[PDB]
């Protein structure tokens, strides 16, 4: 799943994502790609999102509205554990 992460600086193409990729794997890659900590980003999709609360950690993309090449709007709330430039 070559998912289109809409974030700061523009789109970011996240490969490696399988259908059964968990929350901590997904938002974990996002924290490495666009640098947005899992608490500063929310899972919003291109089609009208219901502002879904990810109330788990092992929860997969098959349960979540992540699709193959979908527009995931990764926001930046700014306030995140900033102690490193990388």
């Amino acid at each position: 799943w070559r998912v289109r992460c809409k974030a700061k600086g523009g789109t970011h193409l996240l490969q490696g994502l399988s259908s059964r990729t968990r929350l901590r794997e997904l938002q974990g890659q996002i924290a490495a790609i666009t640098g947005i900590a899992p608490g500063s980003q929310r899972i919003l999709v291109g089609y009208p999102p219901e502002c879904l609360d990810l109330s788990d950690r092992d929860i997969t993309l098959g349960d979540l509205p992540i699709q193959s090449g979908d527009m995931l709007i990764v926001e930046e709330d700014q306030t995140r554990p900033k102690a490193s430039p990388s």
